[PDB]
């Protein structure tokens, strides 16, 4: 009773060379839950490469059907770096009881899909390829032109969006940006490899583990993980203390990162698991041996310094749609599909 | 529901007079309600005097139930504690998953129920004051068996060091049923109303009216540190604990009742009764201090409170809460030393 994740079908790029996805502003859209740690992913790096007003973005109801993902049945909302949802703007989620799982708050709970008027993801899936036959997954990259997915793999979308594709189209300061500096790209490679099987996935191997002897061995594997994550932000805020003094708290978090001494993308695919440990994976998947908050001090840090100090992880992190998908949507964790309001808040301030 | 069997035990009783090896306590030591009776028990002094039995953590449909003299008179009936995942439902571990019913052979609670009553209709609770003489329960009301067993009932069968322990000070009576009032509303049966609510409605009035009322017990505590540490010292970290309590500067039935509660906070109904603001260890100093004192220096806590029947009981049990029946291995550790 394992959780084996299915493999992406759509697997392709964006570039100047080739033959039917070319870089262009207004072609290419990004449909999203803001639930989703994968998903997730591609909005902070779309906000960080300064892509919002060259790729819009669109956003799925957080209650997940046995039908998959829906939208609701406008300019500043397809480039904003949520699609527009108010919650995301927000730094904590409120009260659930009043929010039923039809509900239907245009702007709060789902965007429409405002290309084809879609009421399913379904729709995207078989529009791109009638003869699809696996999971309706979020993020999707789409192409209006050929009407296709170009590609439904969150690790591949933000190489796109890293990439050279679309620099004819950004500010100079946003093309320098690069969150895979080729000097740390093995090591991004090398911690992203070991965070995905045991941190990323596993989180979920651990919550949808159906025999308790595999839920025991996978969140025996999360927390081991973590510890391997805090000794190497532990030792780096050491080595960083060494050289600022511990009193140069902001010389000290502009170099407080997973690999290297810059924001890279290890960072932003740590963070999408990180955010959500606290508000859902500890009660919800039972992830639970300590919290980040009172037994990762170092992750904290880190964690918080990125949510607080950065308008691309703050304002793409909406506490309501991530607690309400997880606790409505999985009928066989949750089965009456109450909410809890804890822990409060869903992220700590920064306090020195 | 409000029990059924609200009987006492007293010299003057018709029927239920005092004597040692004639009444019984069923417990289970997942059930913080029968908890209660198992501290005071040892407290006073009757481990001897009033032997034990244990129903299992598991409890199906038809109720709890039992397995198929160095025991009997043990603070916890002879359990001895052994992951779960190797642990199925109908584990049938003697002396660790529970205890046989040694008097009748019953391997179900509801037998006792039925034989004391047999027009019985109502839910087979524990915890069970049994009279062997009449096969009758004489109390099932745990709030009622800790008064009976600190009364002057069983003097005559226990040392004069038990006899003068008083749970009950009449100099603190108003002030330990005041706070028993409030904390059993609020947090006994508080955390029951949270976790077993079935409208979300009901789920959040419940757990904000919980840290409410544990925010006051904190405030208690941390005000009566406060005076313990000016009288003492804070370097005196053991006078002040002999005198940390929640009412007065003793320890009392008040402490006994909300630690069934506290203790069981961290390990279940955190996650199980989604009780999740925050964790005792996390975020109530005082009461953490509190709490860890009384189960690590004093036995009648320690060695009553047994952490896997506790998590197995509240996670294999409640289906509508957990349906598959895994038990949660956090948080890590179930109680932090002090
Ligand atoms: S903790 C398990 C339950 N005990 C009680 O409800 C005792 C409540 C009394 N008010 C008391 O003694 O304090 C229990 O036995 N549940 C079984 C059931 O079927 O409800
Ligand atoms: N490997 C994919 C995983 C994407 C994924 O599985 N998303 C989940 C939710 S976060 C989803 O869309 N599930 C829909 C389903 O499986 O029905 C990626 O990283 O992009």
């Amino acid at each position: 009773g394992a959780f084996k994740r299915q493999v992406s079908s759509f697997r392709e790029t964006i570039s100047k060379q080739h033959p039917i996805y070319k870089p262009a502003k207004g072609r290419y859209w990004l449909y999203v839950s803001l639930a989703c740690p994968w998903a997730h992913r591609t909005l902070i790096t779309r906000a960080l490469k300064g892509l919002t007003s060259v790729i819009g973005c669109s956003v799925v109801h957080w209650h997940l059907d046995e039908k998959g993902w829906r939208f609701l049945d406008f300019l500043e909302h397809w480039h904003d770096v949520a699609g527009g949802i108010r919650t995301a703007k927000e730094d904590s989620s409120k009260s659930f009881a009043e929010i039923k799982n039809d509900s239907q708050r245009f702007m709060v709970d789902a965007t429409n899909e405002p290309h084809y008027g879609y009421k399913r993801i379904s729709d995207l899936y078989y529009k791109s390829d009638p003869q699809y036959s696996a999971r309706f997954t979020v993020p999707v990259l789409w192409d209006l032109e050929t009407q296709t997915i170009v590609n439904n793999e969150s690790s591949e979308i933000i190489r796109i969006l890293n990439s050279s594709a679309f620099d004819e189209f950004v500010d100079d300061d946003h093309k320098k940006t690069d969150l895979v500096p080729a000097q740390l790209k093995t090591q991004i490679d090398d911690f992203n490899s070991w965070v995905y099987d045991s941190i990323n996935n596993g989180v979920y191997k651990t919550g949808f583990a159906e025999k308790a002897e595999v839920y025991e061995s996978e969140v025996n594997n999360v927390f081991e993980h973590l510890d391997k994550v805090e000794k190497i932000l532990s030792d780096k805020y050491s080595k960083l203390k060494a050289k600022y003094g511990e009193e140069d708290r902001q010389k000290i978090l502009g170099e407080f990162f997973t690999v290297g001494d810059q924001l890279t993308e290890a960072d932003i695919r740590l963070y999408t698991t990180v955010i959500r440990f606290d508000p859902v994976y500890v009660q919800h998947f039972k992830c639970n041996f300590t919290s980040i908050r009172a037994g990762y001090p170092f992750i904290h840090l880190w964690v918080r310094n990125l949510y607080w100090n950065y308008d691309a992880f703050r304002y793409t992190t909406d506490f309501d749609h991530i607690k309400l998908h997880y606790t409505r949507s999985h009928t066989r964790i949750n089965p009456l599909g109450i909410t809890p309001l804890g822990p409060k808040p869903d992220i700590r301030p920064l306090l020195e």
